[PDB]
């Protein structure tokens, strides 16, 4: 890489994107409040986007240079997260009006954060194009910050990372590695470094048991788990992993009238997206129960689905035998990646024992670390992959989140195939489709004699 | 901003830099091990560099877009720091040979980190151009990582941030703000959120007292403070704030044969740089004593200065009267920014009482948040400043480090002038010079009747 060749590559990638936007009369992205929040899903546009992010980031890295690389990174980067911590806990997104500016004096008063400290936090926020200072003394939104107005799912994602993942797990991972080595046991995690025998706490136990707090309509026991469920929904409502991508990566219409057991769990928000598009499907969403789960699940269903039975909650232990009969599809999105091989095999064997091989299939959605195949219309590394690819990087972030919190791990295509064949040697991978811009693939599995 | 106008601005900035490199037969930066570690200090080149970093980063931010902004940031960013934590604690920089590749198998064995976990850490490192995978199965250095080989100062900066600043202070700043409000008291910091009365610990008390560890030649009591002193030296040896910039921002030769009391403290590494350049100066470096400080100070002096008396340590309480007579210069680099107004005024009055107004001056070096004046040859915002400027961002990182650890703060030019005039109304700011590429200014103060 040289600064000149990176600049030339940037111009080529920009020209692909800009030409497509102009040809199709599409809005140009900006940092204004009402900028589009994404670029078109056209595969060639998304390839250019993924390459542009990588090449622009590489050029900034090269221009910073090696002398300022660690000097600046270890100074600044952790404060981007601390700034978000303040913005979420003081509800600054909602306190700044969407379409107007607000003085620091008025903003400070609205949120109860002394103005001199507010000013020092906002100064750092602006450097990530998160809010802006349109005139001296005043604060306004940007594209990036306005999209989080009135969005508890986005606030959940900030706070889960800054108040739980980073302090309890990531910042203890070196010590956990030294204490237990490289294991897949979710007890071998930061909260347990000094735990007395038999008193180890699992992440999911802390999530479901802590009662000292409230989040987004759940007060007391399990508020942190409810907030975690909100983070899962955040990844479905928009952005790279949005749930509507599944409609492009798998043909739900080919199932006709069919029963889907959705072992993705959580609140069934992906089942709801598919159900709205395909009224002949019934989704039975299976998840470990919590006192508030059935009520919250039902309250969050799209209005059109409430009371219809098309998407319904069924409390279930995913490690136990399957009670639903005549299931056409076992569906599980971003669920098996939390399961080391033996636990994943238990789940998959309970599904297989409940499958009619001639009629049933398993549809999974997970990272394939090497890459899924693009959708047929869209057919050294694919854009976004390779050592500096932005999808390589997102996959690594998710993989390290699985490591830090659970000792779980992401898998390659061959890893998935081997896992399923160990569960039942009759499993065949029929399709592994990843839309350009997304890190997950939708995989279709059948039992063949 | 649009993607096209950012791309055009990138091409203009690259052309300035590339034309200068070619005209002067200078090496092109790359990610290779032996890339230059910085660009020329020519002011127009550095202005173009600072603008290029900002514009490239803005273009990557825009191409990511608002939908993936928080989704990706809160996933990935904290892992850049966790990766550094591993790289430093397992000494991966030194274990990868500078000029050769090493297999993951051999690297894992050298450092005692299981290979599967090593591979998952390196995957994330590569996305910041920190090491690379030149062939499948093998690891090599990049420009960015090779510069940290055999550099305990760089390792100190990683570990101080990831093991002390972030967990003990930054990740508790919201809670500290809620407990105490906006104060300048260094007791009102994260370690003391639950401290019992009169048992509060100051950062600098923890640094100097903890004896459960070792760092870079200091075993036991005060190892963390020694590591902090190494971080201070790291900012002097290279990069934006390198100490040789002071030779451009102030004329030490005009002093002739002169005595300088250096209240920067630490290990006098900036005094050593000036002393090597100006043999007629004597520097008396004043700092709070520690058992190991005089020995380490003397061992780290440049060979040419050892035993010469040109740079010597004098234990001193900066809040106490000044014992040295006939001082020509009181020098203090990045020291007063840790001092709230009343404490800074105490120091400055002790200096002023020891000054002959006709002969003496104070030379300070600190951030001026609005910007110092460029050196005379180099004469809405200056490059690097403004809301997304990279020097604005570094200043904010340092300002938030001062907030989180000490409740201290950075200052504008007018803040500095007001502070000095409160200390003694005879103080006049004669010069405030900031070299392009650096965040600190060198300020010259005299007493005028």
């Amino acid at each position: 890489a040289t600064i000149s060749n990176l600049a030339s590559d940037i111009q080529s990638q920009v020209d692909v994107i800009d030409s497509y936007l102009k040809k199709h009369n599409l809005q140009q992205p900006s940092f204004e409040v009402d900028s589009p929040s994404e670029l078109p899903l056209d595969a060639n546009v998304q390839r250019a986007r993924l390459k542009l992010i990588e090449t622009a980031t590489s050029l900034a890295n090269l221009a910073i240079g090696s002398a300022d690389h660690l000097r600046w990174h270890c100074m600044n980067n952790k404060y981007d997260d601390m700034v978000l911590h303040f913005l979420a806990r003081y509800n600054i997104f909602d306190a700044v009006p969407r379409n107007e500016s607000i003085s620091y004096v008025e903003l400070s008063q609205k949120i109860g954060l002394p103005e001199h400290r507010l000013r020092r936090i906002m100064s750092m926020a602006y450097t990530r194009h998160l809010f802006c200072e349109p005139k001296p003394g005043f604060v306004a939104h940007t594209s990036n910050s306005a999209l989080a107005i009135n969005d508890p799912l986005a606030m959940a994602w900030i706070l889960h990372n800054v108040e739980e993942v980073q302090p309890w797990y990531a910042n203890k991972l070196v010590d956990s590695t030294k204490k237990w080595g490289d294991t897949t046991d979710p007890r071998h995690t930061g909260p347990n470094l000094n735990a007395k025998a038999g008193e180890e706490k699992l992440f999911y136990q802390i999530m479901e048991e802590d009662d000292q707090g409230e989040w987004n309509g759940v007060k007391g026991k399990g508020f942190r788990l409810w907030r975690l469920f909100d983070t899962d929904k955040f990844f479905g409502t928009g952005g790279a992993i949005k749930g509507t991508n599944m409609l492009r990566a798998f043909d739900w219409g080919k199932l006709g009238k069919a029963t889907v057991v959705d072992l993705s769990g959580i609140t069934g928000h992906l089942s709801s997206t598919v159900a709205l598009a395909y009224p002949d499907l019934t989704f039975i969403v299976q998840e470990r129960n919590q006192s508030w789960l059935e009520k919250q699940f039902n309250d969050k269903l799209p209005a059109e689905l409430k009371g219809s039975g098309r998407v319904r909650f069924m409390a279930h232990d995913k490690y136990a035998q399957q009670p639903v009969k005549d299931v056409d599809v076992f569906f599980m999105s971003t669920m098996l990646h939390k399961e080391p091989d033996e636990k994943a095999i238990t789940i998959l064997r309970h599904c297989a024992e409940a499958m009619d091989p001639k009629k049933s299939r398993i549809v999974t959605r997970d990272i394939v670390l090497d890459g899924g195949d693009p959708p047929a219309e869209d057919a050294v590394y694919q854009a976004g992959l390779g050592p500096t690819g932005v999808i390589t990087r997102l996959n690594a972030g998710i993989d390290l989140q699985m490591l830090a919190v659970l000792n779980a791990f992401e898998r390659t295509r061959e890893d998935w195939i081997t896992l399923f064949k160990t569960a039942d040697p009759r499993f065949v991978l029929k399709a592994c489709i990843q839309t350009v811009g997304d890190c997950a693939s939708v995989m279709e599995w059948v039992l063949e004699e």
